[PDB]
């Protein structure tokens, strides 16, 4: 009933240093309110200068703390929507849902409509060419996602990311190779 994002984040945390530390950076960067609303949508800059900091207490890069943290973001989400994933059955099915069902139904339930922009494409070989944009440049955010759905099914896949809106590109471009062995 309180911020979904960070709710699953606080079990990261508490995994790595305990409660103490999710209290104490979270009060220090904390706003008057003090509160994770799952359904508003403000104060949500704050997630960033948490995982930021985070990584600096945690000894660790912003750009791998940002990635484990999707990682763990799915499975923790999963949980919550088990429902909705559970219509993909298998990484496949997914990967080509998520804008589509699994974006589509958080919106109802809550945000509104501004999603990020995904657009999943099946090629051939077992490929699956995935599209991303966003000012919000997380898309190291939606790699571990893609990883955190992947394990979480005994799944191995391989991601190649040449564009990047980070790169002053208008875009970015995934690719995810699935592995036949
Ligand atoms: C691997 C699958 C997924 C991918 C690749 C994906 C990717 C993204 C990305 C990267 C974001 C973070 C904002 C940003 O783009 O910078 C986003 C936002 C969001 N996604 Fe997903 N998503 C996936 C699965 C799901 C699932 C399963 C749900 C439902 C539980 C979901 C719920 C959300 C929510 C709630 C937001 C909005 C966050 C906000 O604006 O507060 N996504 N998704």
């Amino acid at each position: 009933m309180k911020g979904i994002i960070f709710n699953v984040l606080e079990d990261m945390v508490v995994a790595q240093c305990g409660m103490s530390v999710w209290n104490e950076l979270l009060e220090k960067h904390a706003p008057k309110d003090r509160v994770y609303v799952s359904a508003k949508s403000y104060a949500e800059s704050e997630l960033f200068s948490i995982v930021q900091d985070v990584a600096q207490r945690l000894n660790m890069p912003i750009q791998d703390v940002v990635k484990a943290f999707g990682q763990f973001l799915f499975n923790g989400l999963a949980s919550r929507h088990t429902d909705v994933v559970d219509k993909f059955d298998d990484f496949t099915s997914l990967v080509m849902g998520i804008h589509d069902v699994i974006h589509l139904e958080v919106n109802k339930l809550y945000h509104e409509p501004s999603l990020p922009h995904i657009n999943g494409q099946l090629l051939p070989n077992n490929q699956i060419a995935l599209r991303y944009s966003s000012p919000r440049r997380l898309c190291f955010c939606a790699e571990g996602l893609l990883f955190g759905a992947a394990q979480h099914f005994q799944q191995k896949i391989q991601i190649s990311h040449d564009t990047c809106m980070h790169t002053g590109a208008d875009h970015c471009m995934l690719i995810i190779e699935l592995q036949n062995d």
